[PDB]
């Protein structure tokens, strides 16, 4: 008789690559938490002064206060192992910024001939960048506080050190403790030479099986993405045996015929694009998970992506039914005429957004840049932070009064003239039917 | 003659229960608003250096820290009386964590076998977690101090007490003082093993009515809770009455006729749920106003979802009128059409959900769990937000631009495809006209 | 000849009431300035340890606290000509609270008989509230220190006093410097019991006319308003002619024709409005003006009103020229199903409000209040705010997960429900048509 | 044959203009840098007790605060060079506030005849104002602090100093190291004479080159806006010779006639615009960056509504071509009936403008002045910031309860109207289709 549809292996699909998301999902969860929290430890062990949520503000602004800052930082990296919790070690850095046998690298970096001479205007300055290191010993269990720093010749200050710890979270997840290595990098830039010079703190971790995890209690992941790779390659050769036979019947088609350039169904396509990307995001977990590559954002992004694409091949399922059919034809007839009033939408919300970035760009907050003129733009055509944006330019009303007027009628025209753009866009969407 | 409608009853319930459902409110609110301020001096006496609003980000980053934070909890119970305005009573705990005679309990819980030792990758450990408990007695009206901690195989450190207090603020209502027993437990959360202990104190409140309350001046609620429950009985007696006249004429329908499944309104079903609820609630309500059973939950989400399906009764009357019923019919049409794009939308909705979990997760604040993420894009939807989750990716362009490219890149597509979704969804619904 | 209409006296109207309007804002805005400014100066000067944004959340916890923040203010009370800039002065209070000769009153409010005894649950309290007061003299150019506060029978402590001072911006106005004395009341609030006692402090200006105002160079005001006055009274007596002489047309008609009950144009009406508000607001603006009445809500109120009514009456001009006409009669002829399916929606947003106040109440900021609950559901209607009410709902996930399930499904219906409500309400709207 | 179209020049044009203006854009951006950046140093250098985000609640209360404040203010710009980084210079400043040889000046600015006594009610004022400068000379590398303040006739105190320093930032640009002077204003201001003296730091920037500059390494910018002109040049000739040959035949077919006065395209008027304001914009820009003039105001202004007014030619390029024609017509068909119902809109929109001022004026921070109302109505008819709004408005229901109740009413009456109206006018633009 009529053998029943092979579709269902699809449906497995729908399942079994969601599962492998989530799973994966939960394990990452937990090492960029790792990762997160040790960072701000490291900022309250290792910053001066330093406060949540004071980030993108925190600076110095007096030379004892840079000084004290560094001094800090270097006597807590000393003292580390009797006030730090945490049970983090030294890694007696044997790279480049550091020499063999030093655990941290203070490095002054400033210019090689700099006489900068205001009160007379005049100036000499050779942009090529010397650079100074002092190396720093983990103490056992000296030289770092005679630094001069040349603040008229400066450039920036770092600060490079490592950090070799155990991460214990993995017994939550009944995992092997996995195994860390943080490169801590604190930079005090005076790039902009504008008496302001910004602290930070950024780090990099190297995840690595560490040597003998004679942990107690000590086969399921290995398996399952196995699997997906077993039900993809079927579906691939399952859709590639589809396309090739409707091929073959639109050449013989050609023939009889001498919208007739699409004779496949872009579902089929869609279905073999989500078992690449299911496959190559799963091969690259593999190697995830087996520590061999570390590359958290291409296999990320890579299942994300083949997830959502099986999840379009229900809709593609829900077709079939009049009812539904109906209402996805309307969707795609609506389509085109869309795409066609997007242009020029486009091109009138391009000219805007140049314009925004010309000209409130030195005074507002929210035009920066030109993505950042955009997504304002973006959200304050769907109706989002309309009033902080008019309240940050009423701010500057005492001066420039000119850009304040032509801020106002600036924001008032966009809006108006989107919103009645869309509004005209369907009154023709619902003559035309 | 005609008699009129017994309807008039359902008029009583909507004002009936609906008073009872207020005062019940306005006593919980006074309870909750006792049991809140409480714990926040509870915060400001017992926790170190404690500010209001920093509850998530408070945390000890050195072992001097957690020592003097653990030392002033202890000391700060032990002088409560003294300090303390509020008349708190010690309870001289006799429970599992008290011994007979000890009033607060500082346990530190720490694994068994622990030697993790980076520096070598070496580490072994058992899962198996060891208590160590230091009793206090309250003051009369000593060993604490010497404590040691053992960080490298800490999991977390906790406080427990209690404190006996008179509710006072009954008076204003009228009542005879409340009074409760407050458990209070601090925690020093070392599960991440990070560098950085959470702190944070939760309580829990046992009321209960105690021995001799001497009250001057010292019979309504009683009485409406049981007038609830004789209305709300006597529309399930009603109700039932018509659901079995009419399953009777349905019943002789079936040979008649030998669409026609549906042959009883929903709205005695609506109204039959309505009367359960209400019963169910009123009855868990007075066993909560006579002390007998403490579960506030259950007891208003009943009252609350009764008081709700009893006022889309309203609308049940408002059917009758002809220029009503117009526009009742024309929702009740449009509705199903409406499910079934919601089905489409929906699957559309979970992929692009999962897709934004699974990239996103790491980087944005807002894409942390997948309820999360169906908020915020939910929300997004509607246009709430989208300013402020451009900023949080746009926080992060400097590292991995290329998530920066793909969030960029999602956002913009779903809030595009959506929106046109929602046109294309009711364009149908003028056309179909 | 044909005469031509005197309606451009309403066109006077529209202005001259418009700018009476203004010139009264401009005014009121000042003092308010002047009232609010000195306020923040008194918290700055009398509340210990007080930061701007710190209004809510400002507390005593320990009885040293209040014990210091009393005498703090106090001290700072008696050391105002010395170390506060702004030159305030005494008043020697004659009043009730100001025994004849004192300037401050420390007034410490509690119980009669009180015995409050934990750790025996027993009590008897006598809610009839003694009060105890120090008077304070002010400094010439001593007993406050001695003072218990029993805080197991405290209820408030209040201090209150009063500061003379000259208003001074009148000069940048052309004014004669106006002429104030603040009451001051320092509120420590104890009615909880909670062992959280809040500070407050409030204020309360009497503006009057004092005695010689000797100023350089010290009849506009005056007269404008008189012509408000004429021009309204006009408006009156004519609007008065038409509206008598509609209704002999009208009482002819009823014998005649013996909609038929309107006959009048509101128009009419409304100007009538308009006018009696106009005169009301202009009368009682010359009074505050004068100093004779200090009640500059009502006033203002009746203003904005009157000038909104006035502005009606541009549309009302507009409605003659046949094109504006169309799209008014379109207005008209929607409204009634708009007021019709605003029922059926008012009901169940009813519903919803109760629910969710009795739900959400003890757990979510923003559904402590009745009124609070209807603006929450309001502006999610609208779509704001709804990712906040979400993040909220969510940082108590942890503790009742029912509740937490039972907010999820009760936001998602209730936002889901009435999008699609008003979309079903229009599609009838564009079927009728 | 058939030549074909000139209007790729056009093409080159929405290329090359919008080239230049992001160059501009992007040397601009780095000044405003260099400006706020130094800026905000100097705040935290001058202003005592000065913390990141207090700039609009930063105030003195006490004479001892603004005595501390002026002290520190001018010790550390006495000590600028040793505590300093940025290498800035003093001026010797030979303007008018300073003389010949004086750094900074201490001006101190208050009445001529004072005599404000409180408790009496007299006072005699003279409005004109002295004012009393101490001059200090910078260090070589005195009394100052004998200063009176006289705090009962106080106008203001204010803080003169220039600082001249060396824009490094160019280098990384590779333009010429730019050089910058500042002239920096810190007041005390006592308008109000509330008791509360703001304190706020305001910086002028006099850009110039400065004489030796003798950096290493040292035509196309320049190249560039000469190319701006000769093809805005040329757009200019042929759309004026378009306009003349248009108008000559129009000239003809008046007498052939004898709607009639539209016979010239726009987007010849729109092109003309374009190609006046990008040269003017292009001259003003060659003039900033030579220096020879400093308005970078509204060279933006010209050349960012140039850009605009160009990427609108993109559209006219559009409307060729039938299908976007169809769209571009259903929009330009639609436009008049907006228009007239943005009128009646308008008036109603203006009185409640007008309402709220007057009304929550005193009491709402967002209802401060007529263009805030403005803004916050706007906002609020597009759905945002509704709850800000209504809780803002619940702060105050304690005190004014008819001030709460008319809010609410306003705000709900507000909202509905408007949302009314915008369906009301778009059926009828669903019917008269
Ligand atoms: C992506 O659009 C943009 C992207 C980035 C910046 C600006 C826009 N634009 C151009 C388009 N307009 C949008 C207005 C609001 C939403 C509808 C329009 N999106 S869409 O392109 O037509 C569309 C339709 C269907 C499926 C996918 C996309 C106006 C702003
Ligand atoms: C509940 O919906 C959701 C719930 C949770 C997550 C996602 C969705 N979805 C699926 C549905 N879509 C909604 C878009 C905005 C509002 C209209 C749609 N709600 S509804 O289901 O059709 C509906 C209609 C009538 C009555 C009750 C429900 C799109 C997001
Ligand atoms: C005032 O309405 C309310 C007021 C307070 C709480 C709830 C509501 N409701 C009931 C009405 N619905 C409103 C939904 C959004 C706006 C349209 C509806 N306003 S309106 O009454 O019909 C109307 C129409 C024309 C003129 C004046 C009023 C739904 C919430
Ligand atoms: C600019 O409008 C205003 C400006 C400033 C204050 C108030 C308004 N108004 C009057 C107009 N209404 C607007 C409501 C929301 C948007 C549509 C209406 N803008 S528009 O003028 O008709 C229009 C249409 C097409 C192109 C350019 C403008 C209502 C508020």
């Amino acid at each position: 008789g009529r053998k029943p549809c092979k579709l269902m292996l699809q449906v497995v699909k729908i399942l079994v690559v969601t599962v492998q998301l989530i799973l994966f999902g939960l394990s990452n969860q937990l090492a960029v938490t790792f990762r997160e929290e040790n960072t701000i430890a490291f900022r309250h062990l290792f910053l001066l002064g330093y406060s949540d949520g004071a980030d993108d503000t925190f600076a110095a602004y007096t030379r004892e206060q840079l000084y004290q800052a560094i001094f800090h930082a270097v006597d807590q990296y000393l003292a580390l192992p009797d006030v730090s919790l945490g049970r983090y070690a030294y890694v007696r850095g044997g790279g480049d910024p550091w020499t063999n046998g030093s655990g941290l690298a203070l490095c002054q970096r400033y210019y090689h001939r700099g006489h900068v001479d205001p009160a007379n205007d005049t100036f000499d300055i050779d942009p090529m960048v010397v650079t100074d290191c002092i190396q720093v010993d983990p103490p056992e269990r000296s030289s770092y506080k005679n630094l001069t720093l040349k603040f008229h010749k400066l450039v920036n200050v770092t600060i490079h050190f490592r950090l070799k710890t155990i991460n214990l979270q993995s017994l939550i997840n009944n995992e092997i403790p996995d195994c860390y290595t943080f490169s801590v990098l604190i930079t005090f830039d005076n790039k902009a030479h504008s008496g302001r010079i910004p602290i930070s703190l950024e780090t990099q971790a190297h995840i690595q099986e560490c040597k003998h995890p004679s942990v107690f209690q000590h086969s399921f992941r290995l398996l399952f993405d196995v699997v997906v790779i077993l039900t993809c390659s079927l579906s691939f050769l399952l859709c590639a045996r589809s396309l090739l036979r409707g091929f073959l019947l639109q050449n013989e088609f050609v023939g009889f015929m001498w919208e007739r350039l699409e004779f496949v169904n872009g579902w089929y396509i869609l279905l073999v694009t989500s078992d690449v990307l299911t496959i190559s995001g799963t091969i690259m977990k593999i190697g995830i998970e087996a520590k061999n590559l570390a590359s958290y954002d291409v296999c990320s992004i890579l299942l994300g992506t083949s997830t959502l694409l099986v999840w379009v091949g229900v809709i593609r399922y829900l077709t079939f039914f009049h009812n539904y059919n109906i209402l996805i034809a309307t969707l795609r007839v609506a389509l085109p005429s869309v795409m066609r009033f997007c242009c020029c939408a486009g091109v009138i919300y391009l000219g805007y957004c140049f314009c925004g970035w010309i000209v409130l760009g030195p005074y507002h907050v929210k035009f920066r840049s030109l993505s950042m003129v955009s997504e304002c733009l973006f959200s304050l055509i769907n109706g989002d932070d309309m009033f902080v944006t008019f309240a940050a330019m009423q701010a500057q009303q005492g001066r420039s009064s000119l850009v304040w007027l032509f801020s106002q009628l600036y924001l008032y025209s966009f809006i108006s003239l989107f919103i009645y753009m869309v509004l005209s866009l369907f009154i023709a969407l619902i003559t035309g039917a």
